[PDB]
RNA sequence: UUGCGUUGAUAAAAGUAUUGUUUUUGUACUCUAGAAGCUACAAAGAUAAGGCUUCAUGCCGAAAUCAACACCGGUGUU
DNA sequence: TTTCATTTTCTGCAATACTTTTATCAACGCAA
DNA sequence: GCAGAAAATGAAA
């Protein structure tokens, strides 16, 4: 027999298999994986909600077009001018008549910009200032006056006053926009007859329509799995209600609300069973006294207990104590605060309907959720309208009683325990032990190996779950290839994996004691506390929908730059905020490199001399403190301000194209990300051909909607990347899929990790990463057919040379190599 | 191991707002009613490439899952 | 004798202000 | 950290 030791880091797990009787090393491995932290799901969720916002904004504008076309006002929306001022139109719309087109433009600009709606520190002060200025005048007048006096209204800006300054923001409450649109539409209804009251109703629905935070996305006919409408066919009416946890002894029932009747009964009965001096009659009497007396605290109930016992408060153990505080026990605070209603009584209703009413009032917060839950939950309830409105006002007034949370047990278990704790004096622990209910079962079937799923469901962090899953798969494969063990030592929360390992070794009668690169050697050290032959094994990344490129959008111009004698397309750049230190550094870089790369030096060169004078005399902050913003040259000092210039960055190369329909110049995206490669062989010339795909080449198909790459497009990539058609498809390679190259004249070989096919002009180049390390500090010497590594840290040597050979290797989880050389007749393009 | 009070941290999911980059148009600025599309400001369109059917409080797309192949939860090969 | 075809460097990358729910861990006490 | 063109090389013609 033998011993396994196992070291678990953040993003690497290493093994060591040792002998107890001799002291030999049997197997070592250093599996590496990316540590899945939670920045990527935050980026994914953030981008999904941003896409939803932009979607709904564009759909708001389309809904406004359909509203204006179905009421028969106008017909064509490609004739309307876009060179008016809408703010002036809104201010004129307060006073007199506008036509159909003018009103269309005014309401369109008003739909595009509604305001915040969470009202109904340094940011709240300024929107409060806009609200305090808003009381005399409508926000359209605020924006218009800010325009006519300062020339600039959009975004936050700092405006020079006579003694000080202030910062102005464009944020206003949406009730301002509601009142302003109401006054505008009422004046136009005085003047124009075609506006109906249903028109202003639907318009104020569009202008102030936000979905509630418990509705989610969806529709009756949409059926996404994110909102209350669901794919299976059941509409939830609140999405957070399906996320409520389960019981601890009946794992098919949800929890009970903490402000119900049975929860407060169970809590008071356990709290008075806890106390050390009671009988069944005194329990019933004390429960009736807490139920019927009004405005009591803990000390009043303790004085009533001391009256019923005729003894002083002395040697009374079992009272719950709060921090630096006197005795506090459970009172029927929720029941009594619902007894202070007047529209409906509580004392004679039921026990069932009080539990369901407390569930409804605990879950929903707003008016509509509470009203719809009262109408949909209560079969044969039939509440009246003033009862419902008093219930909503009661929930809104008391927000601490109904915002405590949910109990642990269900109503079944507590209703079972209640009649067995009136007679006896036992707490819930001894009653649930005596009755045998201790199951809380959760398991899954297996025969000979450990299952990762039922252990991994203990979630602390995703990184601990990922590391534990890789360790359990290693233990599985070592058990498969070596039979059984005699000791397993695991060194990294750890109590759950310890308990699962001991449970699996207890249930299958194995007597193996479970205990508590560089990591392989430290795993050997840990296995003792019970190299060239270090073999590695990486994790292959073959997911095909990651981030396709960068985010910035670029503009292109056709201009001769430098020592060129032809017209090519250059990609523009832009220095923003020329008065900052970084803008001045970038300006001096492009100035000392080549002054003709700016666009202000070609068109309107005279003002560049005006820009020449501050650099010749004195940064531009000195000129701003002297005289203000640098102006474009004019006869007077009426010149426009200068804050940003444009230059020519570089030529155009590999790109994605998003060019709009009416555009004189190509609009691109850059830095596109690669997916996998396809190594081909040419039999005539005797060389290899390395094709390469990117994420932006796969796309959704217009017929089905599936995710695949076509055949003609793949042959187009075959022609562009420069492979021959009568060639032999050898294999593919993903990220971190190992690769053995070998020349055929000395027969010396080396194996690397694939990374990416780079530099798409120069053909058959491969970026490749080391077998053991990942850094490549400096240039370490390689095989003589390949050369030396570049002195910056990147390696992008060239394949496709004559007298060389390329084989794929695959390692298993223990790291045993398997060298293969041909996989199929054709690559796979369906997943 | 189970329950009850406090107070911190995290994770999953939902609803909004104002910019930013970029395209067309207008006004100012420049040179001779035109030209140039630089420099400001204001409208309107796009905002990961892309895609669906139900015609709309419409919907999806940046995470995790992993050695492969062949013959009868197991079994063999390179 | 310039010109082209392969190997190395080196710069550059989207943000901010609110509202709400559910679950899980810790530690400080009362109980078996 | 990495996509990739710009500046720097070496081989021919």
């Amino acid at each position: 027999d033998l011993v396994l030791g196992l070291d678990i880091g953040i993003g690497s797990v290493g093994v060591g298999i040792l002998n107890k009787v001799t002291g030999e090393i049997i197997h070592k491995n250093s599996r590496i994986f990316p540590a899945a932290q939670a920045e990527n799901n935050l980026v994914r969720r953030t981008n999904r909600q941003g896409r939803r916002l932009t979607r709904r904004k564009k759909h708001r504008r389309v809904r406004l077009n359909r509203l204006f076309e179905e009421s028969g006002l106008i017909t064509d929306f490609t004739k309307i001018s876009i060179n008016l001022n809408p703010y002036q139109l809104r201010v004129k719309g307060l006073t007199d008549e506008l036509s159909n087109e003018e009103l269309f433009i005014a309401l369109k600009n008003m739909v595009k910009h509604r305001g915040i709606s969470y009202l109904d520190g340094d940011y709240a002060q300024i929107v409060k200032e806009n609200s305090k200025q808003l009381e005399t005048k409508t926000p359209g007048q605020i924006q218009l006056e800010r325009y006519q006096t300062y020339g600039q209204l959009r975004g936050d800006f700092t405006v020079e006053k006579d003694g000080k300054k202030h910062r102005l923001i464009n944020v206003f409450p949406t009730s301002a926009y509601r009142s302003e649109a109401l006054r505008i539409l009422q004046t136009q209804q005085e003047f124009n007859p075609q506006i109906t009251d249903e028109f202003i109703n639907r318009y104020l629905e569009i202008l102030t329509g936000k979905r509630k935070y418990y509705h989610g996305p969806g529709n009756e006919k949409s059926r996404t799995d994110y909102g209350r409408y669901r794919t299976s066919g059941e509409t939830l009416d609140n999405i957070f209600g399906i996320l409520i946890g389960k019981c601890t002894f009946y794992p098919d029932e949800f929890r009970a609300a903490k402000a119900s009747y049975t929860a407060q009964e169970f809590n008071l009965l356990n709290d008075l069973n806890n106390l050390t001096v009671l009988s069944k009659e005194q329990k019933n009497q004390i429960i009736n006294y807490v139920k019927n007396e009004k405005a009591m605290g803990p000390a009043k109930l303790f004085k009533y207990i001391a009256k019923l016992l005729s003894c002083d408060v002395a040697d009374i153990k079992g009272y719950r104590i709060d921090k630096s505080g006197k005795a506090e026990i459970h009172t029927f605070e929720a029941y009594r605060k619902m007894k202070t209603l007047e529209t409906l009584d509580i004392e004679q209703m039921d026990r069932e309907t009080l539990d369901k009413l407390a569930y409804v009032l605990t879950l929903n917060t707003e008016r509509e959720g509470i009203q719809e839950a009262l109408e949909h939950e209560f079969a044969d309830g039939s509440f009246s309208q003033k009862q419902v409105d008093e219930l909503v006002q009661f929930r809104k007034a008391n927000s601490s009683i109904f915002g405590k949370g949910w109990h642990n047990f269900s109503v079944k278990l507590m209703m079972e325990l209640i009649p067995e704790l009136y007679e006896t004096s036992e707490e819930q622990m001894t009653i649930l032990t005596r009755l045998g209910k201790q199951k809380t079962t959760s398991s899954s079937n297996k025969t000979k190996y450990i299952d990762e799923k039922l252990l991994t469901e203990e979630i602390y962090n995703p990184v601990v779950a990922k590391s534990v899953r890789q360790a359990i798969k290693i233990v599985n494969a070592a058990i498969k290839e070596y039979g059984d063990f005699d000791n397993i030592v695991i060194e990294m929360a750890s109590r759950v994996v310890l308990n699962a390992l001991q449970e699996h070794f207890r249930a299958h009668k194995i007597d193996t004691k479970v205990s508590v690169h560089h990591h392989a050697v430290d795993a050997l050290i840990i296995a003792a506390s019970s190299e060239d032959s270090i073999l590695f094994s990486y994790q292959v990344d073959s997911k095909f929908n990651r981030k396709i490129s960068d985010a910035t959008i670029y503009a292109t111009r056709q201009a001769k730059v430098g020592k060129d004698k032809a017209d090519e397309t250059y990609v523009l750049g832009k220095i923003k905020d020329i008065y900052t230190q970084d803008g001045y550094d970038a300006f001096m870089k492009i100035y000392k490199k080549d002054k003709s790369k700016f666009l202000m030096y070609r068109h309107d060169p005279q003002t560049f001399e005006k820009v020449i004078e501050p650099i010749l005399e004195n940064p531009f902050l000195k000129y701003k403190e002297e005289h203000g913003y640098i102006r474009k040259y004019s006869k007077k000092g009426n010149g426009p301000e200068i804050k940003s210039l444009k230059y020519y960055d570089s030529k155009l190369g590999n790109h994605i194209d998003i060019t709009p329909k009416d555009s004189n110049n190509k609009v691109v995206l850059q830095s596109v990300s690669p997916w996998r490669a396809d190594v081909y062989f040419n039999k005539t010339t005797g060389k290899y051909e390395i094709l390469g795909l990117k994420y932006a080449d796969l796309q959704f198909e217009k017929g089905t909607g599936t995710y695949k790459i076509s055949q003609e497009k793949y042959n187009d990539i075959k022609k562009k990347e420069g492979v021959d058609s009568d060639s032999e498809f050898k294999f593919t390679l993903y990220k971190n899929d190992l690769l053995l190259v070998k020349d055929t004249e000395t027969k010396e070989q080396q194996l690397f990790r694939f990374l990416s096919r780079t530099m798409p002009k120069q053909k058959h180049y491969v970026e490749l990463k080391p077998y053991d390390k990942q850094k490549f500090e400096g240039g370490e010497a390689l095989i003589k057919v390949l050369g030396n590594v570049a002195n910056s840290g990147q390696c992008k040597k060239g394949l496709g040379k004559s007298n060389i050979s390329i084989y794929k290797v695959r390692t298993d989880v223990l790291g045993n190599q398997h060298i293969i050389k041909n996989e199929g007749d054709k690559p796979k393009l369906d997943f």
